[PDB]
């Protein structure tokens, strides 16, 4: 539905703490790849079961800040603070919040 660049902030220390992936998001499945290439694949998180989360005041709010979460399977992809996602700008974390909700994922 959605592609584009997409910053994570928390990914683990032995990688980085910050890094910016190719996002690719449709109603069959929410594609990462490292580059713009859509030629990794490396994972995708699911459409139906993954939620859309808002945080809570006294979150680092230079970025804008929203969350994806999943609690109804095993499979929570590592919970890495429930895949917060940051942007620039509130118009990025808009957009993507509502190519999810075209997804197929159900707001909070």
């Amino acid at each position: 539905i959605r592609k584009g660049w997409l910053t994570i902030n928390n990914i683990g220390i032995m990688k980085g703490g910050s890094k910016e992936y190719w996002f690719v998001l449709t109603a069959e499945n929410l594609s990462w790849y490292k580059d713009d290439e859509e030629k990794e694949k490396k994972y995708m998180l699911s459409v139906d079961n993954l939620k859309l989360r808002d945080v809570e005041k006294g979150f680092m709010s230079s970025k804008h800040i929203f969350a994806l979460f999943n609690t109804e399977q095993r499979n929570v992809y590592k919970d890495y603070r429930q895949l917060e996602l940051a942007c620039e700008t509130q118009e990025e974390v808009d957009s993507w919040k509502a190519s999810f909700l075209r997804a197929g994922v159900y707001p909070e």
